[PDB]
């Protein structure tokens, strides 16, 4: 129920304890004036140091002028924080706007065409999003409503993707969540802990080459669709094989228990944790963040189920590019499909109380 | 707080406490032959014993023949029975099939068109439903996917519907949610603990005139989306107009707290507590069960959400049907929108071990 502070050299929501809650919207900018862009920067900023806090935006979410609609729409009144984080990335798209052509990162690349993808456009791309994670849905559903409230005008909800539980993990000394193929997913992450592997493989230097991104990150996010009636006649065997790890304990192959560390060759050699480990991949290491979802069924009488895959790195070209790549003889391409795709710079951290997001870009 | 029993006169998950998350479930059946059809509510019966007590349907989720898929999809592996509750209901269709023409009860009533309708048929009706509550989410989608698993071949899902309440680990449980206007609701409902209330106005009784719905329910569902974005845009006062009750507190306009009784005539004539409390509809009462929900944003960038309402009742021709009824010129429409419509005929517990559910439809 505690708050998670709003303000640090890195945005929270990354390095962050994951919470079990999940509502990711993108957006699209609607103003072509840098002035008026910047003031909703500030104004979200705002607005984020209450929710963050457990308070209403604005004047509140009743009390003011009864012929005024209320600054705050009310349904998070008398909740806690719930550990509520709102984390903000931009987009490819947004620096054709405002005179930023030439500040866009190198690091934040359009990623190639990979096999087997049905990427549908209209849940792919965004000017920005917005990332909201918090231990209580209605929390993270009133942050969302009230910031595209505030942007109205100015800003359009392109795309928004709601995860229903978790299915990573940034603390190691708790349990590891299972996905919708009932394996626990998120052993092998990186910790909110592990500074020094944050600083190798999450935040960008300085020296990187895009001054103003210091202490952010890039985000790519994955739609992923599960194939659950190929899946659930598969047998035990080809499932653990499909992995490298047993169901039951998540241990690698022949080993007693879940942290204990893989041994690849032992692995089937498409097997997904032998082609997804670093050391399979120069040494290319994610934040893997993402959540899953169901959004009803899928008219052909079977539940619809997915996980929207969130990984976070200090450049997408030696992160998720790499690690993708070698997944295209992945024994788990069977059952799934990429079908929608975004990638974001997520700048640096709000300082204190008159510092503001994206301050560092305009 | 841990689980709930799922053995008893009544089936869990209507008088008993409500839980933070839902998993809502339609059902179409795809057999023909009565003796496939019982034998799959014995196998679902011995799945819903084994999933309310947090444990793995069949011979496990691991652990068994390496060449065989296991019994259980293992995504609930490591999680708490979380307060479960698996709900069967069977609709009106189910009657066209095995015979069952003449069981039909009167009180599961076809619901007449209301004014505003805009029921898309993809996610309305069905033959059969499973109402799964439980504090975890993923305790309700793993019971769902495995009862549909177990049912593949006999029964195909025909629409599903993720809900939210509140959550009981950060929210004190005597606190009335608020839904997504952000109105307090449920101030003035049938509580689980008022056995007088429930039956008279929630259970069916023998002499009501189906002898194999004693015990039981009928339970309407109505997927009711929100206007969102026109309401934000609504004042504070016309926001209150519409209910009849002040937004901060939630109390009866001319009074201070929320549980205090409403005086009808100091709100305005189509204010939604006004046409929908009992003294306006000749004493009829309901048990509001639903939740809210979120499913993301539509084509035009509008939020999809709103109130998976669910009400419990001994008839619907005598609960939901009036009250509905007396909304047709409630102030409340002008913000939302009826999407989706179910009714279920929700049979009588199952009493232990040997019994299963629908037992006392099919004999
Ligand atoms: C639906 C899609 C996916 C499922 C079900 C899935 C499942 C799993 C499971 C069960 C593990 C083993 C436990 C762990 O260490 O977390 C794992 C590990 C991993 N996955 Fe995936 N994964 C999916 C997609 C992806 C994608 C798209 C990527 C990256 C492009 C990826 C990268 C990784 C990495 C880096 C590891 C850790 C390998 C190691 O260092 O041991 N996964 N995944
Ligand atoms: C999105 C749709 C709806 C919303 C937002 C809504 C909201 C509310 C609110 C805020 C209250 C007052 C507090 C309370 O006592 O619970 C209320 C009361 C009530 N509502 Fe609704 N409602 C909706 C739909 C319906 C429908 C479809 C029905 C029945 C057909 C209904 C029946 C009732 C009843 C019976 C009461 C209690 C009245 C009393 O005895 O004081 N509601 N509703």
């Amino acid at each position: 129920g505690s708050a998670v502070p709003f303000h640090g050299a890195h945005q929270a929501g990354i390095a962050t304890p994951v919470q079990d809650r999940l509502h990711f919207a993108a957006f699209d900018v609607t103003t072509e004036d840098r002035a008026a862009f910047v003031a909703l920067l500030k104004e979200w900023t705002a607005a984020a140091r209450r929710l963050t806090a457990g308070h209403a935006v604005g004047e509140g979410a009743y009390g003011g002028l009864p012929e005024a609609p209320p600054d705050d729409t009310g349904e998070a009144l008398g909740l806690k924080p719930s550990r509520l984080t709102l984390t903000i990335g931009f987009g490819p798209s947004l620096f054709t706007r405002f005179g930023l052509a030439d500040l866009r990162p190198e690091a934040l690349a359009d990623l190639p065409k990979f096999p087997g993808d049905n990427l549908d456009r209209a849940r792919s791309g965004g000017d920005l999003c917005v990332q909201a994670c918090a231990d209580d849905p209605q929390v993270a559903v009133h942050a969302i409503r009230n910031l595209a409230r505030i942007g109205f005008g100015k800003v359009v909800v392109r795309w928004s993707q709601l995860g229903f539980g978790k299915t990573s993990s940034t603390t190691p000394d708790k349990q590891t969540p299972r996905n919708l193929l009932g394996f626990k997913d998120g052993t092998r992450n990186i910790a909110g802990t592990e500074k020094d592997r944050l600083d190798r493989f999450v935040w960008a230097a300085e020296k990187d080459g895009t001054p103003w991104m210091t202490g952010g990150s890039y985000l790519v996010a994955r739609r992923i669709r599960m194939h659950i009636e190929t899946w659930d006649r598969a047998s035990l065997q080809e499932q653990e094989d499909v992995f490298g790890r047993d169901k039951g304990e998540g241990a690698p192959v022949g080993k007693a228990k879940e942290r204990d560390e893989p041994f690849l060759k032992a692995m089937k050699p498409d097997a997904h944790v032998r082609l997804a480990h670093p050391d399979s991949n120069g040494g290319a290491t994610l934040l893997r963040r993402g959540y899953s979802f169901t959004d009803g069924t899928d008219g052909l009488g079977r539940l619809d189920a997915g996980l929207f895959f969130l990984a976070y790195q200090r450049d997408i070209r030696t992160g998720f590019v790499p690690v993708q790549r070698n997944l295209a003889t992945d024994a788990l391409n069977e059952f799934i499909q990429h079908v929608g795709s975004a990638v974001f710079a997520v700048p640096p951290g709000v300082r204190d109380a008159d510092d503001w997001w994206g301050s560092t870009l305009f």
